[PDB]
């Protein structure tokens, strides 16, 4: 099967355990990503990265497409989910998904309020994948494999300045990350 | 959001925990839960009810729709879990779902390999809810809500004699039961 991802304890990912998304670049690089909210609008929730290393941000829950495996691996679609742990200050689902294209800034942005499951056309946008990143940790991308017939983007997810702070979108060069357990 | 499920010990259900399945109905009402099989089929195994009230059966664990919150909820779809204390004979799995309407006995029986997750339509047999029996005892339903654009059947588990055994099968009224925690 796929080769596993691995946490930085170097145990392999399992779907349905908290996971912090840590960059692998730290200091001027960030902290974490986290379940934000533009400064204009606060739901849905968008997916940031806190500036500061130390600051994991939002745990995250992976969902597999193969709900018989248990682990994450590489090149394989799943769905992602942040872990709030305050109460939820919005109604919308912590479910990553790509939006609608945004024509303000020429992003594809990563946003909350998407699905879990069904893989197929209706839940197209929810689908991510992990690959390895050169040498330093790993990097998510988006090219769902869920819908054969379905047109979709396929592209590395990259961090981009909006609203002053850091969001995640679809970019040529991927950002690395590494992922921590998360109690 | 919604109540959650209790214990005989009065303590909120763990999704991913160990729990007996035990009637709240005890002598003729018979016992506990337990992976089964029939004459005609080996594998998958079946879902049957132990005959006596001190036979607690199978272990079950319960997976929550929403894998965020750590408590079994009434009126929320979950997916039901056999642990099996012996090995499995099937490599099917001991998930619980509605089977395919049977033609010989008129029922919709509850089998297992079923399948954790994943929820929407391909799933759709797959998820089951709790609802109030009483005060003390709790209800199965089938009527899952994981596809809104579904047809789905929607009804109360109840049991059938079947093969000599006791089944459970979609009925007009539910069977209730209690939850026992299986460390202890």
């Amino acid at each position: 099967k796929n080769e596993p991802v691995l946490d930085i304890d170097g145990e392999e990912l399992r779907a349905g355990e908290q996971y912090y998304v840590v960059s692998a670049i730290w200091g001027p690089g960030g902290g974490g990503l986290a379940l934000g909210r533009l400064t204009d609008q606060k739901c849905p929730e968008i997916v940031v990265q806190r500036r500061s290393d130390s600051d994991y941000g939002t745990p995250v829950i992976f969902h597999n497409l193969d709900t018989k495996d248990d682990i994450v691996r590489l090149s394989t679609d799943f769905n992602v989910e942040f872990v709030p742990i305050r109460d939820r200050l919005c109604l919308t689902s912590t479910v990553w998904k790509i939006d609608d294209y945004d024509t303000s800034t020429g992003q594809w942005w990563v946003t909350t309020n998407g699905v879990i499951g069904n893989p197929g056309p209706q839940t197209l946008q929810s689908w991510f994948k992990i690959e390895k990143s050169g040498n330093l940790g790993y990097k998510f991308n988006f090219c769902p494999s869920v819908c054969e017939s379905c047109v979709t983007l396929c592209s590395d997810i990259g961090r981009y300045g909006d609203d002053g702070q850091i969001r995640l979108a679809l970019a040529e060069r991927g950002w690395p990350f590494v992922f921590k357990k998360a109690s």
